[PDB]
């Protein structure tokens, strides 16, 4: 399976950096095709670039690419295995489990819609505390994701300045801050730094730690109150899951995975949404004709009175492309997380043993130039046909493919449309820097990329 060769001990570093490494990813595509072989220090790593490598691997040989696979830095920061980082039948279990509770009607009389909709008024409420005065949003829209995995974990969201809530919020972003860090990708190329720089790692254990004992005493408050045949939120079904699962007792649900688990959905369902809406919200400045014509639907679907809800969207195809459009331009998971296949395994004629990393390109799918003709723009147009009607891609792949897809597709697409209507409906966004000037292209360290930092006005309509 084809490559650069790597030289002695740095690997395959000269060539693709520490930079920006999705676009190395794809100038290499155009020397060694769609699968190659890249050298992570003494790591072998096969890289899948287009659309059709990618849906090749990730659904027609979708178990043998289901895998996860750790890089060194993970390997070292994460004491317990969940759902993002599992493999085998812990993985396949419990993200069976995840998925059926994390249905609308999956867990008791409230739905995760009604919880995504109580956010999305308590959002405007905090924007409406701003004063239409200028402010960096980072923060409070941090806050309402975070708040829905709360509430779907704990059954009830904390006031915004609640300190539980605050502590659990310090601790997810500074997680995101030191793995946001571009020496990151120096420490997966040579591992043997991560013992003379163990500062990286030792906070992250020391945070997740921190965040398994909350969960911890959240568990033994459900352990004590917990109504069986009757659970309103993850913990309550997990708990009673291993009931149903206490005899037959090798046994995947533990109270060590419940915590396992509840980490994960904070850090995989807090800093992707979380960027997405201040990205969306960035886009939405520079383009002013959009969000005015995003209006024009919230009017006309959904009054002034009202509160969105997810029945709207199919008569809100422009809002959808928005939406679509936003998570396509700024491919946040570049390289989604990296996969691992079952066994040794003919690909494209290649053999790939058992084990072995990939990397899955989802830049050169969200911006394939022949699907979205200028994929560097952004568009809603993109999503659109010639009337106003919503157009779908099978390009749209910013959850990934596959079975490993994100287990929170749904939730996202709630929170997503639901926060940004619910915004919209209540605000026109005020730039103080004037749309013609500001930059919106992606600051990128390894595989995250993020939007520049900005301010805005919240002014009520
Ligand atoms: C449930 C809360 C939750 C929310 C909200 C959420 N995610 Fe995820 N996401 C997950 C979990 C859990 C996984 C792990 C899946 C696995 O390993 O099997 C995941 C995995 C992923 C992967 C894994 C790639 C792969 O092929 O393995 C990508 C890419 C991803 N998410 C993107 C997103 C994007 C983009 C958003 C929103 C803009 C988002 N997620 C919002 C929970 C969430």
């Amino acid at each position: 399976p084809p490559g650069p060769t790597p030289l002695p001990v740095i690997g395959n570093i000269l060539q693709i950096g520490i930079k920006d490494i999705s676009k190395s990813l794809t100038n290499l595509s155009k020397v060694y095709g769609p699968v190659f072989t890249l050298y992570f220090g003494l790591k072998p790593i096969v890289v899948l670039h287009g659309y059709e490598a990618v849906k090749e691997a990730l659904i027609d040989l979708g178990e043998e690419f289901s895998g996860r696979g750790i890089f060194p830095l993970a390997e070292r920061a994460n004491r317990g295995f969940g759902i993002v980082f599992s493999n085998g039948k812990k993985w396949k279990e419990i993200r069976r489990f995840s998925l059926m509770t994390l249905r609308n009607f999956g867990m008791g009389k409230r739905s995760i819609e009604d919880r995504v909709q109580e956010e999305a008024r308590c959002l405007v409420e905090e924007l409406r505390k701003t004063k239409a005065s200028p402010c960096d949003p980072t923060f409070i829209l941090g806050c309402a994701p975070c708040n829905v995995i709360c509430s779907i974990i704990f059954h009830k969201r904390f006031d915004y300045k609640d300190q539980q809530f605050l502590n659990l919020m310090e601790k997810l972003n500074e997680n995101i801050e030191i793995l946001s860090s571009p020496w990151i990708q120096v420490y997966n190329n040579f591992p043997a730094l991560l013992d003379y720089f163990p500062g990286t790692h030792n906070k992250l254990l020391k945070n997740v730690a921190f965040m398994k004992s909350y969960i911890l005493e959240k568990v033994k408050e459900h352990q004590e109150s917990m109504d069986m045949n009757n659970p309103q939120d993850f913990i309550d079904c997990f708990l009673m899951k291993m009931e149903k699962e206490k005899h037959n007792q090798p046994s995947e649900f533990t109270i060590e995975s419940l915590e396992n688990t509840a980490v994960d959905l904070f850090g995989a369902g807090t800093e992707t949404t979380s960027t997405t809406l201040r990205y969306a919200l960035l886009l939405l400045l520079k383009h002013p004709e959009v969000t005015a014509k995003v209006q024009e639907e919230i009017e006309r679907v959904i009054g002034r009175n009202r509160s969105p809800c997810m029945q709207d969207r199919s008569h809100m195809p422009y809002t959808d492309a928005v939406v679509h459009e936003v998570q396509r331009y700024i491919d946040l998971l570049p390289t989604s997380l990296p996969h691992a296949v079952t066994c040794d395994i003919k690909f494209r004629n290649y053999l790939i043993p058992k084990g072995t990393t990939i990397l899955i390109s989802l830049t050169s799918v969200l911006h394939d130039n022949k699907e979205f003709p200028n994929p560097e723009m952004f568009d809603p147009h993109h999503f659109l046909d010639e009337g106003g009607n919503f157009k779908k891609s099978k390009y749209f792949m910013p959850f990934s493919a596959g079975k490993r897809i994100c287990v929170g597709e749904a939730l996202a697409g709630m929170e997503l449309f639901l926060f940004l209507t619910s915004i919209l409906q209540n605000f026109n966004l005020k730039s103080l820097v004037d749309p013609k000037n500001l930059d919106t292209t992606p600051v990128v360290n390894g595989f995250a990329s993020v939007p520049p930092f900005y301010q805005l006005c919240f002014i009520p309509v």
